[PDB]
């Protein structure tokens, strides 16, 4: 009552295999799944992964969009299968899936974003290769919590909620004063449960050299200034910082 | 047993490439479907999938509409299969889904009715391509709940309601008075349960661009401008925006 | 034994086939059914389904009522399918099955009944052609809930309603003078349970060009303008829109 | 966690879009670029308000019950005692946000010249494009339009 399960996982395997592996850019392609296997006592069932080595065409190689796209197949393939578990590897090395220092990676996708984007504001106004940037960007990834509970004041009697009151007055006239007052109230709150997202850009610096026709006009220069601030997102809060220069390029 | 089973899988898989070949750009169709167990320790049931790769037609190139056309074909002649767990793979590569974003294209569909609506209405004046306008939408995609408890206020006593009242009047005449009261009302009562929809227009943004004929007649312009303010279903309240220019074209 | 019902299905698939096969522009059904078991591990037991790509005789495009007729066979001739949940294909692309842009739909057959009615009524009174109108629709989709709890007032003794009444006067004659009171009333009393609907207009907007014969008179302008907000249904507490133009069309 | 950026790109990108298909037709089909520039918000949001009306009034109060004891001898020794249970309206929203809103946009638009645009013709397009950002006071929006040959 045991081994064809494990039977079974191997006939898949090779199943999974046959269809990674015919889809042109490919000639072999052998995977390994890791499933909880049958213990009879493991009841967890802990993440699985899926682990596929590929002989790719001799001078071809899988760009990233079809890397994404073989592995959510064998995540599909595979029931309660994580598709970052399911790991790639070429015919030698070079891991084509990221699954600590992916921020690294993440940082400079931004700053590659953010450039880019100067770059294709700026061209029309400088030329194609007269100006050039590069973008610093500090981003945030711990993992914040956040949990408010504004409640709006009610010393104002005009403005308060009286569940219950129970108000007492006595006087005698040489004058005996008294009153005795109680007052429970129902009060006005807010629950926020604020969770920031990992990965935000906390302070972006970003520096601009850009070439000569002699140097270029001041106003030119300071709308230069204005539109890369703009295309930075600048934000002031942020810390943001940017340095626009003009001299002769090389 | 559990190998019936596993037959009755490969079975459905064989059918479904088998009879996925009668539609044109389609050659080969490996699938698989993915259903983790029928349990008996959790009740999270963790939802099946399906993963397929097809080969097209060489020299026709894949709408989106038969991508879902497909994806459809399959999450429906297998049920237990929410078309998002339906993953596509081209014959080299190609994700055909994004297995979060339906938001930006509902967005444009809203924007498109509207967007052709006043393009409808402001054609016959000007002419068939003397006019343009976009269309930018807010979009309130955020759940909401919400619950009302109108009372209605018992302060006049002519229309006050009253369940019950002990009244008890005295007095001795060196005049000696009391009155001790008791009332119980009883209430007039609202309750509402508002749930509000999903994404609907907070914040609607109309340009619009008319040719010219040399400028046209002001009090042409107002009304057209009125009419693109009817067709928008321009609210003051919610903030809507508009505006109008007439210049030539090119 | 379960292989029996498997093969009752793959049976019915050929019976259900070769009754598409005979309606003229048809000539392949594959058809899947989708019966994922009868499970009781969730409350929901989603609605097992059905899809059918038909491969129709060559030219001939199958009709929206047709594609009804169709599709309502197959989720007549099948237990356990309800019209919607089939899903239907061409021989190459053509997503005819439709079934939270639905609120699009709907406000987009809702206007084109308005507006129909509209310019039917008009294009007799200026001719076929000489009258354009587009309507904007807003649709209230969030489920209200009410229960109103009315209560009469018995504020006046003319009009109360009294279950037991306890009245004790007393008097001396130095005037010791009693008045006990005690009224148990009992009270009229409304409760409505108001569910609304989904799906209600709250605001129409209606803007509406007509050709000249030169301008129209200013009665028939104005009759105009009534007869469309007649016929809009228009309503000023709904706070609807109405703007009716008149100019030469291109 | 990184299509975080390709959702925002696919926003920036749409804004971008539409600011060439309002302006092209003012000046031509290449005499004008915009980029875009979106801040979104990715935190999830979940909110409870539990707003009380008040009932400080008795001119609109809404009293349950309401116990009164009025005395008093005439040496004038007045006694006065009460009790109030009132009922208060209650409003309980419970707003759970949407995950990804734009909090903020920034753009930036260059025209070609024709010689440049006048101070009329400079000013429709700038709140032309204003228009089509969905440009938001309250949400910081930022524009910025300049006029120059391109290359």
């Amino acid at each position: 009552q045991f081994s064809e399960q494990v039977n079974y996982q191997r006939a898949l395997e090779g199943e999974l295999a046959r269809t990674i592996e015919t889809l042109g850019p490919v000639k072999s392609a052998r995977v390994h799944l890791a499933m909880p296997k049958p213990s009879l006592f493991v009841r967890e069932q802990k993440s699985p992964s899926a682990s596929v080595t590929v002989t790719l065409e001799p001078g071809r190689a899988l760009d990233e969009g079809q890397i994404s796209a073989v592995v959510h197949l064998v995540s599909s393939a595979v029931a309660g299968l994580p598709p970052g578990n399911v790991t790639l590897v070429d015919q030698s090395g070079h891991l084509l899936t990221q699954s600590n220092d992916a921020q690294l990676k993440f940082a400079n996708d931004v700053e590659s974003r953010i450039q880019r984007r100067i770059e294709a504001i700026l061209s029309p106004i400088v030329g194609n290769g007269n100006v050039h940037a590069q973008v610093t960007a500090q981003l945030d990834f711990a993992n914040k919590e956040q949990t408010e509970e504004h409640y709006s004041p009610n010393g104002d009697a005009s403005k308060a909620t009286l569940r219950s009151r129970q108000l007492n007055i006595s006087e005698q006239v040489p004058r005996s004063t008294q009153r005795n007052e109680t007052s429970n109230y129902e009060v006005d709150r807010t629950i926020r449960h604020t969770k920031m997202n990992v990965g935000d850009i906390e302070r972006l610096s970003v520096a601009v050299v850009v070439n000569y026709k002699l140097p270029l006009t001041a106003d030119q220069m300071k709308q230069i200034e204005d539109l890369t601030r703009e295309a930075m997102g600048f934000s002031d809060k942020r810390g943001d910082t940017l340095n626009v220069v003009n001299s002769p390029f090389s």
